[PDB]
């Protein structure tokens, strides 16, 4: 089917306020480079794309998206003021896909692992 994918998520904004910290220099380093290189990272990787997925309801249902792609530019580009936005935006990725999908599903066996993992990894989030 198509209709057609929003645009994504902006990865650039350069009025929005932002700072470098070390914790966001850690979230770049050690995060999200542990997740991104995980054998369950790949469907979070990019946008959803609804047409070649063959999901068309998942922009009905879904109107705040986000992955990991998304993530990592916002972290290469310093598009974050702290940590907790960019935390904010993992949060939001793995809640859209508790909330498209049913539990026991393959995608949300995938989300579990890598927020699993995720939160391990927060845990030693540096001071
Ligand atoms: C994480 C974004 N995302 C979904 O919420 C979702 C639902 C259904 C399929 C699918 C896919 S998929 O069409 O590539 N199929 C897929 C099914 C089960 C998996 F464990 C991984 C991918 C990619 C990313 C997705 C989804």
């Amino acid at each position: 089917p198509r209709g057609s994918n929003p645009p994504p998520p902006e990865t650039s904004n350069p009025n929005k306020p932002k700072r470098q910290t070390n914790q966001l220099q850690y979230l770049l380093r050690v995060v999200l480079k542990t997740l991104w290189k995980h054998q369950f990272a790949w469907p979070f990787q990019q946008p959803v794309d609804a047409v070649k997925l063959n999901l068309p309801d998942y922009y009905k249902i879904i109107k705040t998206p986000m992955d990991m792609g998304t993530i990592k530019k916002r972290l290469e580009n310093n598009y974050y003021w702290n940590a907790q936005e960019c935390i904010q935006d993992f949060n939001t990725m793995f809640t859209n896909c508790y909330i498209y999908n049913k539990p026991g599903d393959d995608i949300v066996l995938m989300a579990e692992a890598l927020e699993k993992l995720f939160l391990q990894k927060i845990n030693e989030l540096p001071t």
